């Protein structure tokens, strides 16, 4: 529950309100966000998450106000406001004020910024199960998808929903072109005959921190990994399947539909190598 | 800059600080939003905007605290705490605080509500002109296109940075297919040969009320009105261009690229109609 953002030059403690019910965010729709992770004293890949806060604040025409040191240096003062050994979520936010002329486009200019902390416990995943959804992924075209933008959620969402009607935790989620993009929280991953794939990236999903930190540790432990066009048939036929993220790095998937399935070795090595890393 | 919000069962003035740091819709995107107006005294389909309002809401997995009359009293209320001859833009909006199980899907128990009241001066339309746009319309199977809310905005946002960068204030529309849509604020209007020519709905844009509004007035004053499948080639050679939308309700489009266009006199019937009815 311990909480701590920052916001107008100050942390501050519990519910912060940042939102006006007339900031052009509220009801256009113009905040972007990321997600980094302090658990068991480490920081794992904080300045790259620092870094594409700003990122996806110019994919959303936003004008970023910080630095991605100083959001990083920002972010490491705020964890001294927890206990010790308090394991903590940090997400960086820039959001638009203002709109310009016309109104539904953000004003640059007008960019604000907060950074809000959550004390979370960094507990060892019992995975989640997957099941298809009737939705798909946007593309740049009719979406910016090129961004960890607050807007592209609601799809996942639905899928979401769609899931736990159906008696499922999450679900596998594909582009236009029916190839598996990811589940609807998280990069995807599979397993079989002792190679590793995933999606290739391309563009329709984030191809995410975490993902790259994986594939590459990975990689250097003597692991063949693929980044490749895979359909939901791959997934059909995968020794292991778990996901990528900010939250809790390595999570394996224990169910696709009908198909029952083990939290694997190789993900468990994948995991391990994580820590590892994280640690050295 | 005059502003009246109702926030939980309390009106205030100014700036109301609504979502939180911590919100799930502040950084997953779920709330959603009407708009109607006061102008000249009258608040024309206050009813139906407030009653879309909720629409929207189950539309993004909310669950509407209030009634769509209760709504229009309340705003009706509120719009009493404004100096006389004051033009209002009436803002309903509704949003989840917290997230399910999944984090991401909105937990509708936990839905708000917020009414914003901002005095913006109506004025008499001198027209506005568009150009193409590389953006596109979303569809119902990537995102929840259904519903007035404000995670479909930053899209037209490019869309109108995209005008702007050609010069121009405004965007004509396409959907998937490559059929006009609408504007990137607004629905559109188009006249040839005495009769007035409207993309005919598909799922891709909202079918407006104050579109619903002038075409029935058009039909009952003898104007054909037909809802077909337009192109730009038929924007192109078109006699008048028009848009509706609640903001300015009947509004001339005097410019397509390097063809101007007059104020038109089928689409000054359209306003004359409105603003006859408006006041009836």
């Amino acid at each position: 529950r311990a909480m701590w953002t920052y916001y107008k030059g100050e942390w501050r403690e519990g519910d912060v309100r940042i939102l006006g019910a007339a900031s052009q965010a509220t009801w256009l729709g113009s905040l972007v966000f990321d997600g980094a992770r302090l658990f068991e004293g480490v920081t794992p890949d904080l300045d790259r998450h620092s870094a594409r806060a700003n990122d996806s604040a110019r994919a959303l025409g936003l004008e970023p106000t910080l630095s991605a040191n100083d959001i990083e240096a920002l972010a490491r003062e705020g964890l001294k406001k927890f206990a010790p050994d308090t394991d903590v979520y940090i997400r960086p936010m820039y959001w638009a004020e203002e709109g310009d002329a016309s109104t539904v486009a953000p004003l640059a200019s007008s960019t604000d910024f907060a950074l809000c902390l959550e004390a979370i416990p960094m507990v060892e995943p019992k995975g989640f199960t997957i099941t298809t959804t009737s939705f798909r992924r946007p593309y740049l075209e009719v979406m910016p998808v090129n961004a960890k933008a607050a807007c592209l959620y609601p799809n996942n969402a639905r899928m979401l929903r769609e899931a736990k009607a159906k008696g499922f935790h999450n679900a596998l989620v594909t582009d236009v072109l029916g190839n598996v993009a990811e589940t609807a929280t998280s990069n995807v991953f599979m397993v079989r005959g002792g190679e590793v794939f995933t999606p290739v990236p391309n563009g329709t999903f984030l191809n995410g921190i975490t993902r790259q930190r994986v594939i590459k540790l990975l990689r250097e432990a003597g692991v063949s990994v693929h980044e490749t066009t895979l359909k939901i048939e791959d997934f059909r036929e995968a020794d292991e399947i778990f996901s990528t993220g900010n939250m809790s790095k390595v999570v394996p998937i224990i169910g696709f539909d009908e198909r029952k399935l083990d939290y694997g070795l190789v993900t468990k090595r994948a995991r391990a190598l994580y820590w590892e890393w994280a640690h050295a």
